[PDB]
RNA sequence: GUUCGCGAAGCUUCGUGGACAUUUGGUCAAUUUGAAACAAUACAGAGAUGAUCAGCAGUUCCCCUGCAUAAGGAUGAACCGUUUUACAAAGAGAUUU
């Protein structure tokens, strides 16, 4: 991964692969988090955010996804957004203990 | 042009007022640059399983043939890979205040 174009090519390919894996097992939720992580690594915060949102939409009742997303939000010192996300999660799911605790 | 009236010249001819009839067609403009596919060459090449082979489905932001809610398409196409956290409790040893 020397040049920018090379990176783009790599990244693009990876994204495509992820998409392919999703299209079959949309309801997986491990894959989605992996994808999100990858996006985060790539330092495209938008993309990562989108992916997480998509995952949530697929399976709202999946705490791990929520928590990982929150972590990601916090990781990038983007607290306000993270806070909002947390609030949303709480609204969605009150009787799960964990979100509140987080 | 048709004509039904008026006014001048010789029923014939000019000059007039009316009535009749009244707004088409274009999502488009004629060769490369607004998107057809097969074919061809080269290169490989055939689902499980040790091998050979049948058929059926399944997922999809892939379609094709088919009148088709028949049927058929390489098991029609891509799926075979990546896969480290709602993560705590107990015990032992070490440096810092
Ligand atoms: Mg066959």
């Amino acid at each position: 991964i020397l040049d920018l174009e090379e990176l783009r090519e790599y990244q693009r390919r990876k994204r495509t692969e992820y998409e392919g894996y999703l299209k079959r097992n949309r309801l997986d939720m491990g894959q989605w988090i992996r994808y999100a992580q990858f996006e985060i690594e790539q330092h495209d915060m938008r993309r990562a955010r989108s992916i997480f949102e998509r995952a949530l939409l697929v399976d709202s009742s999946f705490i791990p996804l929520w928590i990982r997303y929150i972590d990601a939000e916090l990781k990038v010192k983007c607290i306000n957004h993270a806070r909002n996300l947390m609030n949303r999660a709480i609204s969605t799911l009150p009787r799960v203990d964990k979100l509140w605790y987080k």
